[PDB]
């Protein structure tokens, strides 16, 4: 097959013509040539204004005063933000192509919801190494390179403060979108809805939503703990969850995702979304007290949605950029902007999602410290504590950093070798041709990758060739960016795809972005005011002051 | 309920505060006050400036000599076709909104793919009348309205001189995406990818797709029956299809849709474009002799698509609206435009597409009449004459009037009540309602409506109030064009579904307008050079003339 090399570049669409020629398409991709290497002049003119996206990395997150201005001034700081919203987004096909089981473009691959979508296409089946060309015939052993270049040794925490609150979130907010689907295998979803529907609160299915459900004021079932609103367990609610047979019944806490059981942090922030539906009732009835129980839990949803891209964008992403100019989650933006109002989830956004070196070696909670085995599935901790300790404790407690090699617990060893494994079954291309997919240099060296001599080492010995190396490994061990959690293509592989699945929701579409749909003024200004700090202080008993980040 | 009169006009958003009091969302709709009734500034100029449809149908409908030239000015031409799609698509919400169950903005009637949805929301229950406020508490008679307004007297024409061909290619084109589930209710669609996937050759699900498929060379499974190609049988494929006892097992043909059994003159589509399938796996298997069978599948696939729209644009709704303009399907139109790339069917749209008037007293195949007892499951008619025959006789067979009333076949008459009831189990608003929604003057008599006395007296003594009459009779009863098959309701209410059905396709995408997503340049030859005429040619015997008029 001789489009296993990749032959066609920027953005190229490679097409066999026989058995020992290709065709590259060019269309639209600003080159043209054999290869689609040759730029056009306007294409010229771009490439030399272009900053790198580390000088502009370096622009973002320096001259503070210069953004305290910049960030008062609406025009400017609406500008930019939307020019970063388009920008980023031209980088995801939408509608989707691609998905594991087609390199080319067919009906199945784009009306298949069941499917994982992709950004770059899979290795064809008959390629002499199995990823094209490069590296040997086979890859290294996936035990190797987790104990070689990810295996954490000394803890390393996040330079730029990211706390416990922040990997929780990041964790209950991407698993109503990255839902694998197992019994079919790592190419597919549960979540039909591709996005920010909530699915992990109100349930995918219809059938589930009803089990959650109160049916009285739009509510949703919960318990009365301690003088405290808990979710419901699966004996009332008969939604099915997962959990060892340890657990007793009774602590069988039931929410829209069926894995939210695993670790207390993510119950956590379920318990805090779940009474935030229920107040938003309470508010949505004052406001309405002709409207039936249908109406307001559906309404209630809409704004939920919204809490959560605003939050998401203007408090999770803010702390993630580093960024001093200050991010906006406002659609009107993109009012005037060709934009498609939909989302497919790309396998790649979930491969690259996989930030366990920001778990700790032990969880502190008040004045006590849980190791894996005691913590996980363990609810009961989140009963003996309760959600306001456990606020001031997350906030407190430093993450590790993502990039940087070896900071992968050993607890979730096995995880990060599933991760590898998963994306060769998968057929993903080299690290190297995502890059170039993104708009980034590739890397020429083992060392440039690494900016360091003993990982880089190991990488050598393993890979052979640099463009041999795999997309996950190599986004952990990437040098990070001066003092941050993340190195150079973890970011810029990664913002399209989250962009893509927040502006994407049909909520910013014109049509829905009113008051009309949340209620009235009053229900559309709890999604423009809210913030991860707001979210607590009306749901958490006692206020507690939170951040993203440790003070 | 205060929104059941309807009060917020220009697409503002009705909205219940408390139980005596309503409020008008004015959000974007260019207007302002109470009722959004006030026009802004530019809303006043925009009003003053924008023709009436019936002139702008006058202009496009004469100057025959002038739209010539302008064909033959690519510049011109590519102009106005672009403003066409875009003017007419701006009337569709897209991500869409309201549904059957739900007139308010919800996640359950965005997500929800099971049901049609609405251009207009329905009528809240607890209403002083059906359509709101006007009318009278219970609704006509439906089985009176057909019978005094939409029973056929004696035979009536189309003036346009549209034939059998056009009649049932409009019925098996649409019957990919009009698919009621009547198991579930009037409300509810099977046709989850609602637009043009050619469902209806493929079938829906995979499951009926690899029983249908050969898996040779891409191509279909099929018959040869003296000498030529036909679908292959029930028997033979496993594949489900509609049919009463009395057909015998050889001539239960199997296609992609279940109930195309009904009527040879589905049947025959269904064969032609079945035989134009395999075609064209021949002809990538030529250009791509290193192809599997899977990909020359998916890409013949995609090449249908591409020629049904094609087909549909520029022969079908070319005949259609009578323009002398030559309707262009060209993507690239779109790419510098805002456009949602992305459908959903609406109810309206299934409702307004009930052209049964079409249908003649008997369909004459070579010198034979049949009735619809003889004709009606009867694929042995097809196979006695041959597509060839049924090709020369329902081109020279003349098509039944639409607008103007009272020609709906006996035969069919249960259908059109059909239309009224299951309308109003979907409680739609009023005609003038959908008059106001897609920006025409409602009308203030029965007369105005239809041009005419008669039938105007007929109506008033039915619904009594101009306001009360519903959406499908009067679509019907309506003054047609002059020497036009439709009225004007009919063309300004449908043509935005249609074209955001036809262009909101994917394969008319950027990221798939490309030589290569259909094989290279050979195969996108064949969807840029698509008309009814060598779809016919290429896969009929003896290449018959045929249009979509009468010679
Ligand atoms: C983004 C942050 C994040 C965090 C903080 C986090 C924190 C934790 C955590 C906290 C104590 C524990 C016990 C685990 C344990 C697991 N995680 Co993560 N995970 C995270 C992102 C993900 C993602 C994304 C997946 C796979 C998604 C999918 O396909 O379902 C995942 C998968 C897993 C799997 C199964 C992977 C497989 O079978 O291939 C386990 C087990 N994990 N994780
Ligand atoms: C647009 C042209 C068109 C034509 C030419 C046509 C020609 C014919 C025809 C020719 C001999 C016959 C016997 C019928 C008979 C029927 N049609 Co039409 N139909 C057409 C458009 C439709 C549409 C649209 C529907 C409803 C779609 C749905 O929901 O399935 C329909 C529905 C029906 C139904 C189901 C009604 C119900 O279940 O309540 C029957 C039966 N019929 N039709
Ligand atoms: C899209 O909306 C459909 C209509 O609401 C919905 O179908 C409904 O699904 C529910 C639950 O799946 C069915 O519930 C009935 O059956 C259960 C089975 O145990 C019983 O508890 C009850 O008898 C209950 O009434 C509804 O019957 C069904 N309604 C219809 C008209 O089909 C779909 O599920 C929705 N689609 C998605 C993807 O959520
Ligand atoms: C989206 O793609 C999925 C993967 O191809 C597809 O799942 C596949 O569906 C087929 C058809 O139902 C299954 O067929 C197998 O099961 C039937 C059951 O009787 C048996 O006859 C055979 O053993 C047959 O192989 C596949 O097993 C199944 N594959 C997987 C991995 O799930 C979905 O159906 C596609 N979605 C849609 C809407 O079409
Ligand atoms: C789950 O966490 C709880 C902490 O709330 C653990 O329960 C404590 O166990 C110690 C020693 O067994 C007792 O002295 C405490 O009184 C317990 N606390 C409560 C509130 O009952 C429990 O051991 C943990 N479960 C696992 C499997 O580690
Ligand atoms: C279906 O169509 C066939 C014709 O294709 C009808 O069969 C004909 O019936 C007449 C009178 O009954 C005979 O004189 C012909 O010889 C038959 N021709 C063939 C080819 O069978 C048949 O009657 C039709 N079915 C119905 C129910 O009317
Ligand atoms: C969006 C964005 C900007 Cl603008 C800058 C910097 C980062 C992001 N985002 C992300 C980048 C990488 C991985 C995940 C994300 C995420 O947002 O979830
Ligand atoms: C699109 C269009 C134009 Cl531009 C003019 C005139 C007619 C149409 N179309 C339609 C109008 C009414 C009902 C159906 C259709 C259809 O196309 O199926
Ligand atoms: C295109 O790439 C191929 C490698 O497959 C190379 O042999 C050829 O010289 C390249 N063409 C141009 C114009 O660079």
């Amino acid at each position: 097959n001789p489009c296993c090399s990749h032959p066609c570049q920027n953005r190229g669409v490679c097409m066999s013509v026989g058995f020992d020629q290709y065709k590259c398409d060019c269309t639209r991709t600003g080159f043209y040539g054999e290869n689609c290497s040759t730029p056009e002049f306007l294409t010229r003119i771009k490439l030399f204004l272009k900053p790198t996206p580390n000088t502009v990395h370096y622009i973002l997150t320096h001259f503070k005063g210069f953004w305290n201005v910049v960030n008062n001034i609406p025009f400017l700081r609406n500008a930019i933000m939307s020019y970063v919203l388009t920008s980023r987004s031209h980088l995801i096909d939408s509608p989707p192509t691609y998905n594991a089981d087609y390199g080319y473009k067919s009906w199945e691959a784009f009306s298949n919801l069941s499917y994982y979508t992709r950004a770059l296409p899979p290795v064809p089946d008959d390629c002499p190494t199995p990823l094209g060309v490069k590296g040997k015939k086979q890859l290294p052993d996936s035990n190797e390179i987790v104990e070689k270049l990810l295996l954490r040794r000394k803890f390393i925490p996040d330079p730029q403060g990211s706390n416990m609150m922040f990997a929780f979130f990041a964790q209950h907010f991407t698993h109503q979108f990255f839902k694998t689907d197992h019994k079919r295998g790592p190419a597919f979803t549960n979540g039909l809805g591709h996005g920010v529907d909530l699915n992990h609160i109100y349930g995918e299915t219809l059938a589930r939503q009803r089990k959650l459900r109160l049916f009285k004021d739009g509510k949703m079932k919960y318990q009365i703990i301690d003088g405290e609103m808990y979710p419901p367990t699966v004996k009332d609610t008969q939604a099915e969850m997962i959990y060892p047979p340890q657990v007793p019944e009774h602590l069988r806490f039931a929410v829209g995702q069926e894995v939210f059981g695993l670790v207390p942090g993510l119950m956590m922030y379920a318990t805090i979304w779940l009474r935030e539906h229920n107040r938003v009732c309470d508010v949505l009835k004052q406001e309405h007290p002709e409207w039936g129980d249908e109406q307001l839990f559906q309404t209630s949803r809409l704004i939920l949605i919204g809490e959560t891209i605003k939050i998401v964008i203007e408090d999770y992403v803010q702390h993630l950029s580093g960024y001093h100019f200050k991010l906006k989650f406002d659609p009107e933006l993109l009012f005037n902007k060709q934009f498609q109002y939909q989302n497919r989830i790309a396998a790649e956004f979930n491969t690259l999602y996989h930030w366990h070196p920001l778990l700790p070696d032990t969880f502190q909670i008040h004045d006590q410290k849980y190791n894996y085995q005691q913590f996980i599935y363990n609810n009961s901790i989140l009963l003996e504590h309760g959600i306001t300790q456990f606020v001031e404790s997350f906030t407190r407690q430093i993450a590790g950093r993502v990039a940087g090699g070896r900071n992968v617990p050993p607890a979730v060893q096995k995880v990060s070798q599933a991760s590898i494994d998963q994306s060769r079954q998968m057929k993903y291309q080299s690290f190297n041709e995502y890059r170039k997919r993104f708009m980034l240099k590739p890397y020429e060296s083992f060392e440039e990758l690494t900016g360091e001599k003993e990982m880089s080492a190991e990488l050598e010995a393993l890979y052979g060739d640099i463009d041999a190396v795999e997309l996950y490994p190599a986004l952990l061990v990437e040098k990070p960016r001066p003092d941050a959690i993340f190195g150079e293509t973890m970011v810029e592989v990664g913002a399209p795809f989250s962009l893509k699945g927040l502006m994407g929701n049909v909520i910013c579409s014109p049509a829905y972005w009113k008051p009309s749909t949340f209620g009235g003024e009053v229900g559309f200004q709890i999604i423009n005011t809210a913030s991860i700090q707001s979210l607590i202080c009306n749901n958490v008993k006692g206020c507690p002051f939170t951040s993203f980040s440790v003070p």
